[PDB]
């Protein structure tokens, strides 16, 4: 276990969005901010890790791990940065190509007619009540997974008397990962899902 920590050995990163916050302090700061707003900060441990903490929704934040490679020395920002096993050349590239694309896809989903706001329980009750309006027709909705920031639930009933099933969709910077495929848009994600039901 690494004694190089944000508390004992603080690094300063030369970027206008770098803050001296830890994870909790970053979340608290972002509580009064809007979706997509973020801070770059040191990781709790390691001289070669940074984090971008960003806000998805009310009380919902994600901490993006950044691995630094090709560091000149323990303090220098790595000349290569890995996020989600993808290479980036600098922090701005991560912010634009990774973060902002994730935000774009988040917005796309929560603005879709197929998305339902609320907790998992409240959404379950809604789908159940909703499927009984037209008992013979299948229903499905996406919702936010608050336990695991960055994931959506995909809940669906074949009909009113069928079991309510729940699948997991992961938000990525290039689309929505369901099962074993990354769908570039919500439209294509919905088409994929309907194809899965027919296998």
């Amino acid at each position: 276990i690494d004694p190089f920590t944000a508390k004992r050995t603080h690094r300063v990163i030369n970027h206008p969005y770098y803050f001296p916050f830890n994870g909790r302090q970053a979340e608290d700061y972002l509580r009064s901010k809007e979706r997509g707003e973020f801070v770059i900060r040191q990781s709790s441990r390691g001289d070669d890790h940074l984090v971008i903490t960003w806000k998805l929704d009310k009380d919902l934040f994600q901490h993006i791990d950044i691995q630094e490679l090709e560091k000149e020395n323990p303090l220098a920002l790595g000349k290569v940065l890995i996020v989600d096993n993808q290479k980036y050349n600098d922090l701005d590239q991560i912010i634009v190509e990774y973060l902002q694309n994730k935000v774009r896809l988040l917005n796309e989903m929560t603005s879709s007619e197929k998305f339902k706001s609320g907790t998992k329980k409240d959404v379950v009750k809604f789908i159940e009540d909703y499927s009984r309006v037209n008992p013979n027709k299948s229903v499905y909705y996406f919702s936010l997974n608050h336990d695991n920031p960055g994931w959506f639930y995909l809940m669906f009933k074949i009909n009113a008397n069928s079991k309510l099933y729940t699948w997991n969709v992961k938000l990525t910077n290039t689309g929505y990962f369901l099962v074993n495929y990354n769908y570039p848009s919500v439209i294509q994600l919905c088409n994929g899902f309907k194809t899965l039901l027919k296998s």
